């Protein structure tokens, strides 16, 4: 299936039961490296049966959150606080999304919906879901609508200088206060920026291994790991192996930066 | 005598005058070791002969304060400021708090009081008191109430994947914003899980002794050590020796982290 | 030309090409070394044809963004939000500028724009420029006004203690809550103070090439590069090489730090 | 099968497969944490059919060298050099000793050659042997001799000071220049004694897992790792898990430092 | 023409020149990156018309030198000292070997000396070698023979566990107390076995770049570079970019490591 | 009792049960701190009736050994090897020394052993005798001969630059290669030359405590502490406390430092 | 007066006399930086009235030794051990150097003695003497001459691809197996090749004043000051101020360094 080991690890944490205190985790001023192992499950406020794990909370410092969320059978999505945009990927399993007709997401659909948007996503087998979820920022009479898609029905953009393949999730539109990049690494292939920005970052890698470098730490890296890159801190990525690398990205965008 | 070398630690100030600017205490970027020849005594403003030690407050980045309070003859407690909640766990001594009846609290007692609940601690002889106060989170029209018992009558509760025992003293209900645990681990137990939640923590550890891993720094820990734990920081524990290891831990619950 | 390897460095980014993931920029707590081959430039809103790459912004720590804009053929500049004060900097190329008559801005020439004083920039064949924007500190009924001109038009101001050229861009009145400040430095000479201030700082190498102290780290620089400085960060330079050194300077004034 | 983690190690070379770069191993002035990812098998010098990797060598410091021994079906040993004293220990599977009769060694089993005493182990099937050489300290006229063994057989000493189950493989009378001790662990005991000694260590954790102290490094440890321990390194171990700890270990003795 | 990127590094010494003190080379205690803007030439005695670069030598700790010679017109080599052996492989240009006979040697051409052995390099217009001399561990009664080779006459060998192309430039017989090895890398390949042994190393980047793991420093490294691998530094490498990654690597082999 | 702290101290092993894996040990380059808790006393050999525990050995780079030797009843010394010099320090306790008229010496007295020197130590009761051995070296005709004595029956030296009182225990004339020094300081006295000699040291602190800084590292220090300083590591004392700092040193002399 | 500073450095060692334990000097693995406060003088061996302080010796990884002779009223120099190489510079004062006739040697004045080389140096006053000694490698049946002089009667040399004035004391010739340059940089000026190389510097800087890079260490260092530089570290050095840096070296040649 696609995105396996970002579900079933190659080191999980079962491999590790006999290394007390071992962790490949680490979170550091300017960003953060989350591994399998650390993830922390527990009820979802709100939701109906159904556990998950914070990854990235603006505890961090960041001005959004990240989680994965295990949904089972028979659960249901809550709706999120007022004024929360919110965003979910299908990372494995079936969920169903509805407010204009049910639509079914199975493994790498993805739907945006609006801050105060009434939905309810439903599930009634497996579904594991990495959701996105920040306070919007309104700007002007600007507003934002339902998205609903599949990364595969995303056109590959153009990247000056750049050899991996990337495509966005949402629109571009300035009404949007963040994007989801899908990036795809060839084995060998890198980053030639070595990119400083003001920009903030959280991602899942789906496919692949490599090696992301992030200040003057270098941190290997297989599917299924989550990393939180805090604006302006030196990021770099390689992939390694024999298949391909692509990691999920959330990226703000289309606000000025004071 | 129940938690006897969490108010008399095997290895003690006094143990140290020959040893100028020695400390086993460090303030670090997520957390802190916070040890007995480190702590701060003076007296508790609006209390009476109550002394007490501040060591965790906002100032850390916490929501939270924990501080200990040594209750000598004809003292008491003061109220909190407006919309502060309250909760006290009696290490040593005895203590009557009233309001509703009266009730007498012992060692291994504990007591929650709602924010603007009106009550009184009050001590005759002498009482130990390591408190909790925070600013109370306001979730729509829910709210608290008066919460007393002790350790020893609140059921042990299974927690997967895990060995430790844990009790939980407050009900685990949406309306409270925190709950306190209660943690033992027998000699050679240990967390399976390396967390790193938002989840922030204040920890006692009332009995035993062991390693606790916090980021990338290893620490020997003894009985009357308090551990201040940041969100995100990544946290371990290891209990060591012939005797078990207790120890009484903050969790704030119930709140969108966004 | 002047300023010619600010806008090509002697190390330039294509040098960089076959050591994957190398990078002169560092970003700590207290300061920060962003070099050319860490510049990521996105297309700046309200902007019209232009790459823009933001070095610094209140995620920082920051009371202000400095960024570089590489305006093309036929291109003009967007209005800031509200009550941001805006000053640029042509390093190279030329612009002219409009709104009270109209000057034809180029190398060494900057004007500064008042909170919400209309105004606008365009440019025909290619400019580069280096902008400063920040949310202006209204004191009293104290008010800016438009201001242009050049940086060898300037008057060389004395420097107490020290030998570096000192220049000021802007007026000293206490109108103006920032100032941007020129220093020239000749092969062998460095600052006298390891100055520790309030202040905080931006800074732009224009020319020549030296050592740069921040905090303990020692950092080799070069035309081009850029520094950002934290309030209280421990600072210090020394220019080298067969020519003189001169940087463009940002600088908070005129407002209690309370 | 006895010490079957010691060979499969919960925490295999494989699991590791998608993390490029990633090692436990450390090979720092004072000690090594030498893991299994790291083996290096080749060829053992005049033995036959048999892979070997060298784990220490006095390139590190030391004054022994301590290999493992993969013996394949028909397989024998080499001579060692002149003047070198030879100890093998069974970890897996058979091999018989001749020269005084000839021996079938099986796991715990154990011979030590003095030096310049001719012998051959022949292996008809597989046998991972743990050896350890080094060039004999020759004092007066004094000889050591031929010992075969198994750990078993060995009687538990009495260790003041500590809770640890002792057992020497070796004799002790003068003219052994070091010894080889198995030291057993429960869960939860650790070393009491803070270790700083001129002798020097090697050793193989057979069974059970813990913590390891050397200097102020802290490793988890598993059945399969290995350490080096140079003269004079802080030197501490912690059991724990449910399963009791066992490490093979190299110690010089008998022979004035100075 | 082959191996052209090695003598003229991508990112070269000049380009640096407006950098005071910066340098990609460094010097720790078990490992060691060598750049070309550290390169010392100076004239090699013995030989004529010849500038050399010693890269390496038993300061570090090391049995061996490793050295660059800049043969010019009409040079000739010097011979080495008694017991001294050495191996020569050329990067650039052509040289003679006369004294048993006379090999004309161009880039991918070596010749191996024996302790001893009188020989000759002439040559006519230019060429770059890098040489290794090594004190002759003499063993037994065998002794070595020249050897002349080209690196692409040589045979691909099986490379049990690893993925990449290895070479052997010297016969493996006991006699050799080393030999070079050209490894070949296609990007997105690495070493699966994180090497920690007593083996130490050589090493010089031919074609390709990518990033070297020395224990826990993570390096950068393109063709031209040269690193220092002390015994039981934990190494591993992995090729990126377009072009593959071929580097010449010394080993010590064939004695006992007592 | 005389130098009672030194052989009981403040802080002792017993007072660290409860903190698993904890010393203030360490272990470094040019130096070391060696505490009570990881003294690792052994049967010295020879010796009858003592345990042994050395504390300094050429393991670390030094020329000698130090070692503190606890003789119980019926106990004797042993003889050193040929040709080493041996001095002792009675710090608790009462030994008789033999072989010319035989000596009974009490705590504070202490006697130096030419090379090869035939003596006896005989105790009866107990004493803890503070040892330290070399091979002495022989600068041609001259030899050492026998010495008994006291700190306080020996004359207080001459100190320029230095506030602090010392005494030497044996005679500065060339045939001694090293000497023991006593120095006393008050609270508040500290070494005004931020030493950095050849020499290296062996130290026992046996009255006071304060701060010891070796190289860019500070150590809290008290009685029964010891130090092993190598050659040129920055040194540095200052005492603190009601009582004075008191500790017995050894400094090679009369040498060559070739 | 030539050489002031070097006697009377600007930051005095009485100027730290109220900062207990302050000290600029740092003496590391590779590396170390010797100032003024840190000298320890002590009465010179077989020397007549002359108090010697050394800064350098083998114990550091060097093969020779450099020191600083302060020759008081009517002093003698004493002769070095057998086959020891002597070099003496004066720094300040006034010495008489007599085996074939006297030479009066004064402020910049140099001699050097080859081994087993009879001759003595005579100090009426004062006079201070920088000196290095080491054991005379004998290569072949070459031998060295004794040579006398002063630093400005020497030549200019050819500094290729460098801009500091060359300077050295004695002949390139391959007998000696080492040299002592003399360097000097105007402010402003630095080396272009960041050096690595097998040979190990001595310096000492005599004139001027500015930044010295040892590894990745960074040190501000003033005439008066020393340093030791290890084979292989990397070494960079720049000038600064109003007057000229000069610094006189030590540099070990003409030897395979095998
Ligand atoms: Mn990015
Ligand atoms: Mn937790
Ligand atoms: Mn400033
Ligand atoms: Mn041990
Ligand atoms: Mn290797
Ligand atoms: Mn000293
Ligand atoms: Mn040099």
């Amino acid at each position: 299936p696609i995105y396996w080991k970002a579900t079933n690890p190659t080191l999980s944490p079962s491999h590790l039961q006999d290394l007390p205190g071992f962790t490949r985790s680490v979170y550091k001023r300017d960003h953060a490296l989350i591994t399998p192992e650390s993830h922390v499950y527990s009820p979802l406020p709100d939701w109906t049966n159904t556990l998950g794990a914070y990854l990235i909370t603006p505890a961090t410092g960041s001005h959004f959150v990240m989680y994965l969320a295990k949904m089972k059978e028979m659960s249901s999505s809550g709706l999120p606080p007022q004024d929360i945009e919110r965003l979910i990927f299908v990372v494995e399993g079936a969920v169903t999304l509805t407010n204009s007709s049910s639509k079914k997401l199975t493994v790498d659909s993805y739907a945006y919906l609006p801050p105060n948007f009434h939905h309810s996503l439903d599930c009634v087998e497996s579904a594991t879901l990495v959701v996105f979820e920040r306070r919007y920022e309104y700007l002007g009479s600007h507003t934002t609508e339902l998205i609903v898609g599949s990364t595969d029905k995303q056109p590959l953009l153009e990247t000056p200088g750049e050899v991996f393949e990337l495509r966005k999730l949402l629109p571009m539109s300035v009404a949007y206060d963040f994007n989801i990049h899908t990036m795809d690494f060839q084995p060998g292939e890198f980053l030639n920026v070595k990119e400083v920005h003001y920009n903030q970052h959280g991602l899942l890698l789906l496919e692949g291994q490599g090696i992301y470098r992030l200040g003057d730490n270098w941190y290997p890296v297989q599917a299924g790991d989550v990393i939180w890159m805090a604006p302006f801190v030196p990021q770099w990525y390689a992939a390694l192996g024999k298949t391909r690398s692509r990691y999920l990205l959330y990226k703000d965008v289309n606000r000025n930066p004071l």
